[PDB]
């Protein structure tokens, strides 16, 4: 249960890593 | 266990927003 | 729970397909 919850918030922080670097090339891509 | 599933859920849903935003950045960086 | 834990490993697996898309946009918006 708390071994799963560390997991769960591992993908947590890997997409918050994720949203910011999207959001870099879509600012990149944008006019 | 309801709210670690109610977590996963909230990951699931991010991932899906930033595939949809990837898929669009995919496209304005290809030819 | 070992569902769960499938759910856990089908988000990772989303992500890492996702941070390997990423980065392919990110190079190819960079100089
Ligand atoms: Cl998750
Ligand atoms: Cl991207
Ligand atoms: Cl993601």
């Amino acid at each position: 249960m708390k071994q799963l919850e560390d997991k769960i918030e591992e993908n947590t922080s890997k997409i918050y890593h994720n949203t910011n670097e999207i959001a870099r090339n879509t600012k990149l891509v944008g006019e």
